[PDB]
């Protein structure tokens, strides 16, 4: 009397402090339950499972969640949606993304994934069954995936389909890398600072995986060619405030003096296009002095050049921008089933 492939309505569960007054804990804190205080993971003995992370209904479950949350929590100065306007106050907000448990109600389990080189589709030989996920950070972000858990063995490239071209790659790290983003006491110009060496060192590690995944083909890298800013920039928020950086020195092919610092330009902006496909967002200037947000680089979202079926090359850029892929990025090796 065991189990099968199932949908179900999930709930959450979070160390939201019901004192503050950041938005990650307000929401969480009227919207989710305490986080469970006697969790227990049972290994599955001689047990397969197959997985497929890309049509897994908690990546959608999550994103009607964040997009709650924001929709509660930010409040542009004014909002433009569709034929209308609507103007609003709008103070600064305290803003810092706590981590998020996903559980099942009764008679649903999740099952978990534990083979460590578990590319995201296909069988899993070390299965356990758990009640909720691990704090999960909804970590809003373009081209990088920040804040993020980190693969465990070698690095993983995870796609629907790595031949089709449109589909978006998600590279799983196995080494942070440091991205140490600070707007100084212009107000919105500000910059963020990486380790050259180390980020060189992982980008290489990111080529060889790459190119063993198309036929020993010569791997490029290549910024986004044209779109909105928040795709061909770096796009993330530090404590309330959208940072668009420049990555163009990340995805340089040259250090694939480049053992150095790299300091990436970005600039604070109040006018947004928001990731919710609803439009256009204004908000107030950013807060006087020092804004500072060190973060760790855990993945990489990149999409694939077409039409060089013909050459010896692939050449890689920068993606982003559906928010279903960061949530993905953490979700893949987790499943609800019916018992
Ligand atoms: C393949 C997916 C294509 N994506 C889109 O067409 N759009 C609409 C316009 C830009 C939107 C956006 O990413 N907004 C954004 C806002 C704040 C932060 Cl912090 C952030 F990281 C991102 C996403
Ligand atoms: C299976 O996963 C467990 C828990 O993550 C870990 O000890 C190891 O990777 C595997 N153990 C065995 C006995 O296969
Ligand atoms: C960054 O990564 C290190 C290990 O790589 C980890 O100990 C640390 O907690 C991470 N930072 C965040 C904010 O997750
Ligand atoms: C990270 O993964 C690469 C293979 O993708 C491997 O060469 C490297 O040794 C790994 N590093 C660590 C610290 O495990
Ligand atoms: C993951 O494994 C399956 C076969 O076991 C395959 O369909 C898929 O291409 C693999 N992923 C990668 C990145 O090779
Ligand atoms: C992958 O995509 C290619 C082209 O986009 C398509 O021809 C092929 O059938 C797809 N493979 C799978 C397994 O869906
Ligand atoms: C981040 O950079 C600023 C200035 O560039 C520096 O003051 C700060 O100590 C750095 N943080 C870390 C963790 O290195
Ligand atoms: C970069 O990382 C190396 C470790 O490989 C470290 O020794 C070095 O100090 C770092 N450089 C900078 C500028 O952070
Ligand atoms: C890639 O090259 C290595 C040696 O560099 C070789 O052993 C392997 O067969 C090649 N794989 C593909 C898919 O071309
Ligand atoms: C990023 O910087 C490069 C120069 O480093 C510049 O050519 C490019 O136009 C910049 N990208 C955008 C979107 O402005
Ligand atoms: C990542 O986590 C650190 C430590 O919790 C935090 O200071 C930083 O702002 C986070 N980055 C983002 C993009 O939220």
């Amino acid at each position: 009397p065991v189990w099968k492939d199932a949908d179900t309505t999930l709930f959450c569960a979070s160390d939201a402090k019901a004192y503050e007054t950041e938005v990650h804990n307000v929401w969480a804190t009227h919207a989710c339950v305490p986080t469970d205080p006697n969790p227990q993971e049972i290994h599955l003995e001689n047990v397969t499972e197959n997985f497929n992370m890309w049509k897994n209904n908690m990546v959608e479950q999550m994103h009607e969640d964040i997009i709650s949350l924001w929709d509660q929590s930010l409040q542009p100065c004014v909002k433009l949606t569709g034929g209308s306007v609507i103007k609003q106050a709008c103070p600064k907000i305290s803003f810092d993304p706590i981590p998020i448990h996903y559980c099942t109600p009764a008679g649903y389990v999740i099952l978990k994934c534990n083979d460590k080189n578990f590319n995201g589709t296909g069988p899993c030989k070390n299965v356990s069954s758990v009640q909720c996920t691990h704090g999960i950070k909804p970590v809003v972000s373009t081209q990088l995936l920040l804040n993020g858990s980190l693969a465990e063995e070698e690095i993983i490239i995870r796609s629907e389909n790595l031949t089709n071209n449109a589909k978006t790659i998600i590279v799983h790290l196995n080494k942070s890398v440091e991205i140490n983003c600070t707007r100084p006491s212009d107000i919105r110009k500000a910059y963020c600072e990486i380790n050259g060496t180390k980020w060189n060192k992982v980008l290489k590690q990111v080529t060889e995986k790459l190119k063993e995944h198309f036929n020993n083909k010569t791997i490029i890298f290549q910024p986004p060619s044209g779109g909105d800013l928040e795709i061909t920039m770096h796009t993330f928020n530090c404590r309330g405030e959208f940072f668009y950086c420049n990555t163009t020195q990340l995805f340089n092919n040259t250090c694939i003096g480049c053992n150095g610092t790299i300091t990436l330009p970005c600039k604070i902006k109040q006018i947004i296009n928001m990731w919710q496909g609803t439009g256009q967002a204004m908000y107030a200037p950013p807060i006087d002095g020092k804004i500072n947000c060190v973060s760790n680089i855990t993945g990489i979202l990149l999409t694939r050049d077409g039409g060089a079926n013909n050459t010896s090359n692939e050449t890689f850029r920068p993606g982003g921008g559906d928010m279903r892929d960061n949530w993905r990025s953490e979700l893949y090796k987790y499943k609800v089933v019916q018992i």
